[PDB]
């Protein structure tokens, strides 16, 4: 029934999602802002350059939070606000916006949780070769150290990397996502660069902080069920699993790349010397999940790599975009906590998007995404009684925002955004959130 008394309770944002803002106070150029202005890459035709301005807003983005009852926020830093041209000078403008900000947060009484990298690399380091380019990992650690020199005395708790399996195989392989390359090759170099920037980054960190730091990185897991006991069906769930989970939590967990993966890529598999490993290996002191969905896995040979298709489930419910299966929170949880040595744990980020509505009566009644957190939630309270030593929960979004290739028309807020009048309305599901919180 009850969570402990000192559990986090927020919700999430990052910085392209809902700043705005996009050429003021010195801000540099990043690859979403390249991205969203290339024809036909946004599936609305709409761009971050207004967003929910929050840039200018984050008051009223206070004022939410301090209506849900919320007691931390988890929200990213800019990079081309802090270093416009990723490796050069800082901006001191966009240092003290941020320090304004976690201000006002403490003020509120609202933990910042920071997410130092949530995708919005500066454009002059892609021409460079972006996440290609060990060169890139050396000056995220100098952009790290930059910013926890003037906010570490105010923000206990950092991540380096949001997501980074979405960063390398959506932006550099799959080509779905900025800044837009098809090659596996530069995806799996994309993944190496970007974990050992983020080892790179704890040491820097550690170095700079005016008091001890609690770092973590952010990543999103997905747990996977073969379709069938077939040979050929379990053998697709296991490479899905190490496509997505082993690839990032083996090497962080100071267990190597995983063999059967490094099989399975060939020469396509990036040159990892020793060295690099152990940097990447640095030691956290906690990890975020992201969870939204399970894969059931099929033998799909044919197919691209992994070589394993989703068998969708019908009898489940769905959202806008994803299929719905609370008990993988559970699982993921217990495997995190049995099988790899990362804690304390969590939730970085849980939610779902809706066709959602004005209602004629001024609301917005999401159902769906009220039980959506209720199913979750338990599931949660089933994981803290085996013993996983979860510490916070964060929603996505805390507002309906730029969701990235979808553009403005993929809305996963508790607050509803008017996106002409940049009004923002407290959903349903944010009212029972509410609700709930306070009753513990
Ligand atoms: C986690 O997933 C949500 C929904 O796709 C994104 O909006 C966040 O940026 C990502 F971190």
């Amino acid at each position: 029934e009850r969570f402990p008394a000192d559990f986090v309770w927020g919700a999430a944002t990052a910085a392209y999602q809902i700043e705005g803002a996009v050429r003021e106070d010195g801000r540099g150029v990043s690859i979403w802002d390249t991205f969203s202005h290339t024809p036909g890459k946004i599936a609305d035709g709409t761009t971050g350059d207004v967003a929910c301005d929050s840039y200018h807003r984050y008051g009223e983005d206070i004022g939410l939070l301090n209506a849900l009852g919320m007691n931390a926020y988890r929200f990213s830093i800019a990079w081309p606000r802090i270093v416009p041209l990723g490796a050069g000078p800082i901006n001191q403008a966009g240092l003290d916006h941020y320090s304004r900000m976690v201000d006002a947060l403490l003020g509120a009484g609202l933990q910042p949780f920071v997410t130092l990298y949530h995708w919005d690399l500066p454009q002059p380091l892609e021409d460079r070769l972006g996440w290609g380019s060990r060169a890139t990992a050396t000056v995220f650690a100098e952009y790290a150290d930059i910013v926890v020199r003037q906010l570490g005395d105010r923000v206990t708790h950092w991540a380096t990397l949001n997501e980074p399996w979405c960063s390398a195989m959506l932006g550099y392989y799959l080509g779905v996502h900025a800044p837009g390359h098809t090659d596996l090759k530069r995806g799996l170099e994309a993944s190496h660069n970007l974990l050992l920037g983020h080892g790179l980054a704890v040491q820097a960190m550690r170095a700079a902080a005016p008091q001890p730091l609690q770092i973590g990185i952010v990543l999103n897991l997905t747990p996977t069920y073969p379709a069938s006991d077939s040979p050929e069906d379990v053998a697709a769930a296991r490479r899905f699993d190490g496509f997505v989970n082993r690839w990032f939590l083996d090497p962080l967990a100071g267990r190597g790349y995983p063999q059967d993966m490094l099989d399975y890529y060939g020469a396509a598999a990036p040159q990892a010397n020793p060295e690099d490993l152990t940097q990447i290996a640095a030691p956290l002191d906690w990890l975020g999940v992201n969870y939204y969905e399970r894969m059931r896995a099929v033998d799909a040979p044919d197919a691209s790599l992994p070589q394993a298709q989703r068998l969708d489930d019908p009898d489940l419910p769905h959202t806008a975009d994803r299929e719905v299966y609370p008990e993988g929170l559970y699982d993921i949880l217990l495997r995190l906590h049995n099988d790899y040595p990362f804690r304390p744990l969590y939730i970085t980020e849980n939610g779902c998007a809706l066709h959602d509505e004005i209602a004629e009566d001024g609301g917005i009644h999401d159902g769906q995404r009220q039980a959506f957190f209720e199913a979750h939630l338990a599931q949660l309270q089933r994981a803290l009684a085996a013993g996983v030593p979860l510490k916070g929960y964060f929603a996505w979004s805390l507002l309906d925002n730029f969701e990235w290739a979808m553009g403005l028309s993929m809305r996963y807020g508790i607050c509803y955004t008017n996106f002409e009048t940049l009004e923002r309305r407290i959903k349903d599901s944010g009212y029972w959130l509410r609700d709930f919180i306070a009753g513990q």
